[PDB]
């Protein structure tokens, strides 16, 4: 609620709050805001924009990018007392602050009202940046994207004259800030203004105002299969057949009248320096064959592939399966890291498959831990019109995401180039990224690569933009005119206007 | 604030809600409560009373016992909608909610202020059943147990006629209700009555009325190391050299005054099937020589081994170390866990080496996840006399835990067998228990072991109460016979009243 000092350098809290998750990126700021209110906000931003200096919001520090921490941001804005979840009847939909943490969405929406929404696995990843790029996850094939569900949303925002003001803006179409309201649902972090909350609810006509009924209701429980293949004995050919199989299954089980709406799954292809591929997958068991269509699944990606998988799988009710590392992640932000990504609208062509092999195996390469991983997708995420929303990609079939990681930043380069490459080669035969519209949609904001943007690693002719947004970007772009006509909000990969 | 409808069989929140995170006990309560208030927890109470229904509660769902999920459980009161942390100005202390878990501890009081609690490593531990059991954890040695910050306790009690009633209590000795307050230092969840929130300031005199002045403040920032020795270049002799040299280290440096109270690590001594033995150490990084005073510790552990150790140390600020998963866990609490535990005086005998040794090479056995793991303590916990609080332990150098993990509960009798047969052969001079005031003091009621309460298994004649609380537990059962003379709050290690 009320103000309290701001954080500069000298203060204990300073190396924490310098840096988000990524560890990459060592911010400068002169000062860190812990703001408690939206007319908190206004005052900080409105002095910073009096003294020109650069701002940047932290939410849950997520970001895979330095758009936060880079060198020239002089004023965060941390929401981290901005954490509350709940149900906000003013409005008959759940209320989400910015710095609240995914975990603590889950454990509140499905502890105290049996909902919740679908976005990412990670638990520690903040609503702020999350919601506002189009988050997914593990639900999303069966309920779609977190910003399917998004109601309203209070942000503060800078007019012309400098000055803050706070607005709502809602999915009502005669609301006069309606515009602002669909930038939220996909436009992406740092953009438009400060988020202080977002309000969350089903868009159903049909529906009592009871919490309980207002948003999804997740499988009461699941199974979660680990499959694990020894890569000592699989030759380029067994690689290529699962792969194959894998990428076809996916072909013709994503349409979102699909009965495996219900399925997800993340097959990890593993540098085989590392010694196993694997891969990780979550059905919903409380239907009656839930055990064999789990096999089914199972035996069509390892079908014919002569490499013989150990398979173990768990039930779990539905809030605690959340939390099994499987699908959540490690929890080790610690290391350095760089990820790039894809939509996928059908699975990797024979010349793909192979590059992905030499890849992988390569020895002029010494990693265990890069990882080329196919995350199951479309489902209910494609029931939805492609201009609904700021997420534009609604026919794709996967998410695909290269990573690398290692600990010392003297060999930052040689880690840099090998996914450069990787990722260049496989997109070779579009200009190096992929390219919308094709074999591949483009790329996902919430993975933001800076690469995207640059000429040397980007030679398709389709700008950065246009990777992320396709034809939502002029609308996004008439959006930061009205909205953030000072573009106060602003980073590497940022929406901005045409040239005056 | 407002009551919510509460929890029955055929809600979809049943089977997560009916768990803790200890996966073994599957409870089979009628009812699980979301209770908001202390209000709603008298009426939950007094109407199981009236209908002579079995209660228990639930905060962060930890417990490594039965003590919530126990069958004979009919009505659950769950914390989860208590989950506040923050500044209580009126009181002049910071008030953490029984719901709250550790991680939204250290970053509420972090963040905001600066401070920090001296509890539990793992960020999902609850509040509730943590700080009553005498949380403590990696700043232990730099600061004492949690329970040396509780200033009060409110808490909900059941009195002889059957009626719930809210009582504050503090820590100032002329209280009426002193000796419930004192109790809370370390007596052990599920035994008195429901808290429903601690206030927690630091006991010093001197200090002006600024939150960020009135808990301890951590160090800006560790070093972290992680060591570890392939079993496959361990023999016998090198393995007793190793666990000896660990042993006069923390029987030197672990006095209240040492120079080493900065100094946290936890020794794994792993199965040898699982290839690698593990040191992690946290060090502050903040005063002069940091690094080679690490260094000499490490040097120190390893003198004379005749095995040169794989070492890596990384730097982190504060709060990010804190959920680095070689500090916090690796978060799986999914699958079947045992634990034992025991206060340590002294190190390891020559005898219980070879035990040690013997069983963690064993082939009449096969489970990788076996693990002795030695977790430095003493420090400034010892610096307060046994009597202060509940917690009784106030000499000792480390704690020792016992631990195997499995998956098969069809596998539960081997898996208990072997920690069982393991744990008495250690403690084989002592009837098969760490009795107190020698070698070992008793054993940690936050690692309950109802084996302890087991004449089969503890065959000393020493009590289960005794190990757990020494000469602590007459005062516990005088505040059992006072605030719950009904006897309300009861499970397989409760503090019971002398027979009558
Ligand atoms: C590290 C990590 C990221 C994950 C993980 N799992 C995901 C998943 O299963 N599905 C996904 O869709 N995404 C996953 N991600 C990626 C995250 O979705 C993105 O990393 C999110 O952008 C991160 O959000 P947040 O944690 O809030 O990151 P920040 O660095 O604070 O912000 C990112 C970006 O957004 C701007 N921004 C933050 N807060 C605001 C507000 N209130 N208003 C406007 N803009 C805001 C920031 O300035 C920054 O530009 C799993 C893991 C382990
Ligand atoms: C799983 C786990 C436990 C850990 C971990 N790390 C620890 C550490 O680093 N240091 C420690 O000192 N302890 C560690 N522990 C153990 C925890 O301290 C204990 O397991 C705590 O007892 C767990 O507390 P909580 O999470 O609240 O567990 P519950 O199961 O809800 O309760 C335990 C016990 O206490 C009673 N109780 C709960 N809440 C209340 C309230 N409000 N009032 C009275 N009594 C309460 C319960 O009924 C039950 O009897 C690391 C990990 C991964
Ligand atoms: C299923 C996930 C969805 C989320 O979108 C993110 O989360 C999940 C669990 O996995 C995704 C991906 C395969 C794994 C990554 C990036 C690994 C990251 C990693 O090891 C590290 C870091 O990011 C920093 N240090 C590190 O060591 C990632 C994009
Ligand atoms: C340093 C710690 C202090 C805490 O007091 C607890 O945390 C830390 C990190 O380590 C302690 C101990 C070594 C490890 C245990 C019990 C492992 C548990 C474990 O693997 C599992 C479970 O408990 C359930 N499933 C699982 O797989 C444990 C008691
Ligand atoms: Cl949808
Ligand atoms: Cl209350
Ligand atoms: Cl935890
Ligand atoms: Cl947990
Ligand atoms: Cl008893
Ligand atoms: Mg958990
Ligand atoms: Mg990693
Ligand atoms: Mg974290
Ligand atoms: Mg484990």
């Amino acid at each position: 609620m009320k103000h309290i000092d701001s954080v500069a350098p000298g203060d204990i809290r300073y190396e924490d709050l310098r840096r988000g998750e990524n560890l990459r990126f060592v911010g400068d700021p002169e000062e860190i805001h812990l703001v408690g209110s939206a007319a908190e906000i206004e005052q900080v931003l409105s002095r910073a924009v009096r003294s020109g200096k650069r701002v940047a919001v932290r939410s849950g520090g997520h970001c895979y990018e330095d758009f936060v921490a880079n060198s020239d941001v002089r004023v965060v804005m941390d929401m981290s007392r901005l954490s509350a979840v709940g149900f906000d009847e003013e409005r008959g939909a759940f209320a989400v602050e910015a710095g609240a943490t995914l975990g603590a969405v889950y454990k509140t929406l499905f502890r105290v009202w049996g909902v919740t929404l679908p976005g990412g696995a990670c638990p520690d990843v903040g609503a702020g940046g999350h919601i506002l790029g189009g988050g997914y996850g593990p639900l999303s094939r069966m309920h779609g994207s977190i910003v399917d569900y998004l109601h309203a949303v209070e942000v503060v925002v800078v007019d012309a004259s400098g000055d803050a003001r706070t607005v709502i803006a809602t999915r009502e179409p005669s609301d006069p800030n309606h515009d602002l309201w669909w930038a939220h649902t996909g436009g992406g972090g740092g953009n438009f203004g400060v988020v202080v909350r977002y309000w969350l609810r089903t868009a159903e006509a049909d529906v009592p105002p009871e919490p309980g009924r207002l948003l999804p209701r997740p499988p009461a429980e699941v199974l979660l299969n680990t499959t694990v293949w020894p890569w000592e004995g699989l030759d380029e050919a067994a690689f290529a057949r699962l792969v194959r199989n894998h990428g076809r299954w996916f072909e013709q089980n994503s349409g979102p009248d699909s009965p495996w709406c219900d399925l997800y799954s993340v097959l990890a292809l593993t540098r085989s320096q590392s010694g196993a591929l694997a891969m990780t997958t979550q059905l919903d068991a409380t239907g009656p064959d839930a055990e064999k269509r789990l096999e089914t699944y199972l035996a069509a990606v390892s079908e014919g592939v002569g490499v013989q998988p150990h398979s173990d799988t768990r039930r779990l009710p539905w809030l605690h399966s959340t939390r099994w590392p499987g699908i959540a992640g490690d929890g080790d932000m610690t290391g350095r890291a760089k990820i790039k990504a894809a939509y996928a609208r059908r699975s990797f062509d024979d010349r793909q498959i192979g590059t992905l092999y030499t890849r992988l195996t390569s020895t002029d390469y010494d990693n265990p831990a890069g990882v080329v991983a196919l995350i199951a997708y479309g489902g209910k995420v494609n029931a939805v019109p492609a201009d609904r929303t700021a997420v534009a990609q609604r026919d794709s079939i996967l998410k695909i995401v290269y990573v690398t990681t290692w600990e010392d930043p003297a060999q930052d380069p040689v880690h840099v180039r090998w996914i450069r490459e990787l990722y260049r080669d496989v997109y070779a035969d579009t200009g190096g990224v992929p390219v919308p519209g094709g074999a591949a949609d483009g790329a996902y904001v919430n993975y933001p690569d800076v690469d995207l943007a640059d000429e040397e690693w980007n030679t398709s002719g389709v700008p950065w933009s246009e990777l992320y947004y396709k034809d939502a970007y002029p609308r996004l772009q008439a959006v930061k005119a009205r909205w953030d006509p000072r573009n106060v909000f602003r980073h590497a990969l940022s929406v901005r206007v045409p040239p005056a």
